[PDB]
């Protein structure tokens, strides 16, 4: 009746994901983790917030992969984040495990992968779970551009959502920031540079800040989880309510940008049947070079698993 | 304590405005009209929906301009729409004189959104008679017109309507300037979708003509536009009341931009807590600038007849 | 993929329903009516508001019952209101027409009837459409109590939703106002009478005002449309999102209150499967007497079809 | 223009508060704490979610009480919770003295919500050291406790959680008074469901114990709860900021009600635009009044140890 959202991974990102799912009355939630009491503690705390939010979403915790049965959405945040390339064979097992279960219990689910490096991890779980091309994507562009959009909006004093920006190729240090594609209220950013309301140095500074936003926060003695979770929930909500939002995520490339069996970030339309369109940007030569470097680094790491 | 929103005019647009204000819990509403029972009936009906909406907005009706007192937002839909069409301008001019007098006396610090058509003339008349500052009065135009264009495009490309961005400037009405160069989908230039054969240039020009004529398409179907107009006003009004600083295309006073002065015209603005916080001049090429000159010129033709 | 809501009747109530559906992104909308072009105009207007609402709901007009095909929710407001007892055989024939199509095109939909007298009509459409008891209900209690709730909240200066009240029996002049069941923020109304924050005379004034609110508004304007539409959408949203709200609605009585083979207003739970509970209030003898008068008047009108 | 909400304490509860404030576009957020850099990191993370939430709240971190300046809402979660628990009361008292000192100089006009436990003591201490009016400072308690009771009842009866109404008064903590007589489901007295055998009194008392112990149940599986407390505080704060006049059970100054004076205790109140607009004295029976008196007595015990 009501959709079943399984969070495979109940860390700080899953915590905020469960909170936002209840806030929006989006579906019943299973908080899975391999740690033994944490998800049931979080699920109990979170269940109570149904009262304050006027919702009726069940939130239960679990340590059994069997609770994936009948999942409509699976969100995978589980995986190692230290004790750097060294983690890839480890996270490669976790994807083999999860994919095995996905294949048996919820072969028909919509999968969002978050585990980093996401463009590698989403492909491994693609192959081991056997779900179709248009039912599995990785978080990346929505998060990266949310930072880029926000930093520009603060310089120009406009509402953050009114800045549009495109970040493609791959999530991470090789992300492709497409300066040509930035608009403010639908207006090309270059018009604001011409108007001296923002300088090219400031734009390149903001690009560097964007690329390093995860590390900026970690140095402040915290970690990014609120913005990633809201980004994940935006993609999941576009699926569950058939909104067909144009969102940049990591999807299977079958020729686009000149690359053919790797995952990369590109604008997509997320609708009720899943990925409904893959939109190939008409990049010029400089950008295709930076895109090719982004894909190349995805294949560097993929050859090491 | 809670903001006071006065709808000067309680027709179908004002009705949906009050309904949406209750849904969004935006503030107390006075539904004004010169007709004797219509606003009081609508307000009673609408007040009850606070229960379903989990809100606490008071909604009362009035036939007295004295209820403008202490208004924080004033929305003016009052005016004649028929009894060849320029003939209405002296009539609606006199209505703006009256409303402006009361605004000046009762809520001189209000934020004014004018809707009465032709809006680019009407918003200036009420600007002049009410004496409110330049940055506290605007006219509906771009949000409504572009909402149609965005929607018609979004359905052709099977994407979410809000993901289409478009600017329509100059004036609300037949001379609206449709800036094909500025249309994006998911932040992507529309021309890439034409290049990809996802939509043709002929289809885009059909959509432009459909947009320019959308009010008449609906009137011919034996209905009239009010839902989309009301939603557009509440978006503009919500950006002011909650200080969102949205970039919205509206009719504002031009003091040089595009080469025009002492006239109102549609251009992107930032609506924040202090009113209009920026007036954004698009860098139009020569042909777009020519069509903009025609829209303003048509606003000045009509303004000379009041 | 996305739910299909067919508004059978595109008058002033259907107008606000389509608006609120787009506002809440609840589903695609068909505005049906027998007046010919008017619904296509209203839907066109309404469709554009998707942009302001950040939703994606298709909104089309229709003059063909064939668009009931695959409807997930059908909301019936259509029917004669002039040109009294004499309208009942006419509106019966309309329910026969609608029921015939519901039976052939969307037999598995959730039906909400509004056409008055609702407790008669929802029974007639129940029998001609053949839908289960629990997939069809009539508007009444949610709308009537909203008036009672609002007026109490304004005297006590509290948030209208924080007043709770039950109005049962039938929609219309014989509605049963259960003074014993009124709470404010969960507190019995009697405690506010004792505190002299409201008097029994004022409560009884509010009772008459509630009973006469439809006719009060008709005299200033027309029949009410904003609040009925928000009430129908509250009931319809409870179905579509499996919220399991306790709402007072007109349902088939199979013994409760001592009545059978008739529809009457009583608290029920609306969830993903439709009516999930019918809650029989433990009324005292005097309330049970006033309930009998409401159903009795429902059957007198039903004998005149 | 836009409200300024200062979170004095940026732990796990404040984290969800900043998240929920951006989700609801309620105002700009200052995440204060004495632990250093950590709040600026959390604020940076949280700021970005403005994009997904369609809102415009500034979210910054701070380690300086000078950022209380111009606060419209102050929410106090800071305080010692470890390193018997009577031993923490003079410590957490001196923190209230510090916060109160700054409140008096920088934001004497704010609406204060105190959470530091034991809340009914701390909210009184902060009341006296800041000098804010009685109706501009309250403590978290009832909204949170009843959320558990409501949720569990609704899960046995299979109804929407919000449709259960219940009052829990006296004090936040182990002496909380669970008023079974006041429990309704969709406005129907709970007893009707017991009579109908849809839930037994025996199951109800299990739910009562579970509610009293929910904090400890979660602490053993995890830590102190943070999602529901933050949603509860934000419900109270939104009711203030949007003038909803919701009836919420919170800790307020008692000036005679229930037979008690110069003490704070949990009771239903109305939170509106001016703060506390009503204090509702439940007409408790003798045994309920006995349990209420015990809650205040335990608050007075701990207050005598500062
Ligand atoms: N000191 C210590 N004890 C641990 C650690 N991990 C597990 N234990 C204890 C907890 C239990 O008493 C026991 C078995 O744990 P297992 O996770 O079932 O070992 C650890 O890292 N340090
Ligand atoms: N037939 C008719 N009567 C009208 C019309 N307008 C007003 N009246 C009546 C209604 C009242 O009885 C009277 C005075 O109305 P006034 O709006 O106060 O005139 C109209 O257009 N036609
Ligand atoms: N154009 C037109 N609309 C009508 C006519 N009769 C009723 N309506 C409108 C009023 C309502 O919005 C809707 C349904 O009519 P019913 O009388 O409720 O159509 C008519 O003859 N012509
Ligand atoms: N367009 C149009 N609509 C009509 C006419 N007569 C009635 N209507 C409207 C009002 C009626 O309730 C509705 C359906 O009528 P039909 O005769 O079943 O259409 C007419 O001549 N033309
Ligand atoms: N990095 C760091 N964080 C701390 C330390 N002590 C507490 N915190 C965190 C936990 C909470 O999120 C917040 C407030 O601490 P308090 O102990 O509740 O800061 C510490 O010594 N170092
Ligand atoms: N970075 C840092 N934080 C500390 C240190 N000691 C304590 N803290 C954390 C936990 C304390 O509750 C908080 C404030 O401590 P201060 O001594 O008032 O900061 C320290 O040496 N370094
Ligand atoms: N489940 C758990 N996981 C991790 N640390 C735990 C734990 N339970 C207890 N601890 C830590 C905190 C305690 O101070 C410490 C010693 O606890 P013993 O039960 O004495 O172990
Ligand atoms: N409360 C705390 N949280 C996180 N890191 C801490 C901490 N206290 C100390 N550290 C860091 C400081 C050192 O780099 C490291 C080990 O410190 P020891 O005092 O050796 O841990
Ligand atoms: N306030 C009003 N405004 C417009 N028409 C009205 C009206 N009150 C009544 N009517 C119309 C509808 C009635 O059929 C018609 C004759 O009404 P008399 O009260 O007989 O006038
Ligand atoms: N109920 C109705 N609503 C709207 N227009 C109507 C109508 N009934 C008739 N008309 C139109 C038909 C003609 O164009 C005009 C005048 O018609 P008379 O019967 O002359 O009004
Ligand atoms: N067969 C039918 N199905 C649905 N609605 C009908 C109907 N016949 C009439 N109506 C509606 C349209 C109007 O609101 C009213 C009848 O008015 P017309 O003048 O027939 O009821
Ligand atoms: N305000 C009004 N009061 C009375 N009759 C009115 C009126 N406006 C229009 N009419 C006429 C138009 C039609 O000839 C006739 C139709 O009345 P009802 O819709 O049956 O009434
Ligand atoms: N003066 C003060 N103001 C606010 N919070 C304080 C404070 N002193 C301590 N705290 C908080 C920070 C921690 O959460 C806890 C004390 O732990 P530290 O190890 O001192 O209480
Ligand atoms: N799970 C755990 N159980 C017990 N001690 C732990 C622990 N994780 C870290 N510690 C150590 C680190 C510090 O030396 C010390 C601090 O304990 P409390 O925060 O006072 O405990
Ligand atoms: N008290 C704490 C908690 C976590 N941490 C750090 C080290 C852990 O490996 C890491 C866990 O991150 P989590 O999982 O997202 O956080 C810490 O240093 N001190
Ligand atoms: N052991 C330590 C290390 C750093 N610090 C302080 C120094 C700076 O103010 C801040 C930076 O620490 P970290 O390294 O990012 O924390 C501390 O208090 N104790
Ligand atoms: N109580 C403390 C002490 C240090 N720290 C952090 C601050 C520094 O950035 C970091 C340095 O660790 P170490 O010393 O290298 O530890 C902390 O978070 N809490
Ligand atoms: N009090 C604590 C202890 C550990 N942790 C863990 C959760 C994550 O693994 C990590 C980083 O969270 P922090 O908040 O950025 O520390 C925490 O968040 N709070
Ligand atoms: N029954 C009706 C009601 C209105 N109308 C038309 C003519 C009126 O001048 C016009 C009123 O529009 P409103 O004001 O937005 O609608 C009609 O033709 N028949
Ligand atoms: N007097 C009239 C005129 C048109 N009509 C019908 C013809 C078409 O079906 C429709 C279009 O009318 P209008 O002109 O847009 O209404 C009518 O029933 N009576
Ligand atoms: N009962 C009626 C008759 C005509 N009409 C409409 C159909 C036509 O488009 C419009 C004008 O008709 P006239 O003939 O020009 O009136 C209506 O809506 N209801
Ligand atoms: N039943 C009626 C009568 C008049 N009207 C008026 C209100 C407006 O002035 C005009 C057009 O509204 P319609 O809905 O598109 O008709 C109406 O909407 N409904
Ligand atoms: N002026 C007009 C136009 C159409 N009509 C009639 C022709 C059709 O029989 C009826 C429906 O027209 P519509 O087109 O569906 O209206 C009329 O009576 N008068
Ligand atoms: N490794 C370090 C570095 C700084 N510190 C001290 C220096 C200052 O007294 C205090 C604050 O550092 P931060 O930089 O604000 O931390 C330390 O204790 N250990
Ligand atoms: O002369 C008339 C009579 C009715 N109508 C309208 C009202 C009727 O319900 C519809 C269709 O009826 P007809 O197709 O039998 O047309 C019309 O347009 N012209
Ligand atoms: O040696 C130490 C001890 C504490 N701190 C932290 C914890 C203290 O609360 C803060 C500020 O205290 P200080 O400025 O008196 O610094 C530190 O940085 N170094």
């Amino acid at each position: 009746p009501k959709p079943k959202i399984v969070l495979v991974g109940s860390g700080m990102i899953g915590g905020v994901m469960a909170t936002l799912i209840v806030q929006k009355n989006l579906g019943d939630v299973v908080m899975f983790d391999v740690v033994k009491n944490m998800p049931q503690g979080k699920a109990l705390d979170t269940s109570h917030s149904n009262v304050m939010a006027y919702s009726n979403c069940k939130v239960t915790g679990s340590n059994s992969y069997d609770d994936l049965k009948g999942a409509d959405v699976v969100i995978v945040t589980a995986g190692f984040t230290k004790a750097r390339d060294d983690l890839l064979p480890l996270n490669n097992k976790i994807m083999i495990e999860i994919g095995g279960h996905i294949k048996n219990l919820c072969p028909n689910a919509f999968i969002i992968v978050v585990t980093n490096p996401v463009d590698v991890m989403v492909q491994l779980l693609f192959e081991h779970s056997g779900v179709p091309k248009n039912k599995i994507i990785g978080l990346g562009g929505v998060l990266d551009t949310s930072r880029l959009k926000y930093y520009i909006s603060q310089k120009l004093n406009v509402c953050p959502r009114d800045v549009n920006a495109l970040i493609v190729g791959a999530h991470g240090n090789k992300m492709v920031l497409l300066k040509r594609y930035i608009t403010v209220g639908g207006i090309p950013l270059q018009e604001f540079i011409n108007n001296k309301k923002i300088t090219d140095e400031e734009v390149e500074g903001i690009f560097d800040r964007t690329v390093n936003t995860a590390l900026e926060i970690v140095n402040l003695l915290a970690s990014p989880y609120v913005a990633p979770a809201a980004a994940i929930i935006e993609m999941a909500e576009s699926y569950l309510k058939d909104i067909k939002k144009v969102l940049v995520c990591s999807t299977l490339l079958e020729g686009q940008y000149g690359h053919s069996n790797i995952f990369g970030g590109t604008p997509l339309v997320i609708g009720g049947t899943g990925v409904e369109q893959v939109i190939e940007l008409q990049l010029n030569a400089e950008e295709k070079t930076k895109f090719d470097e982004a894909v190349a680094e995805t294949k560097r790491m993929k050859a090491l698993i």
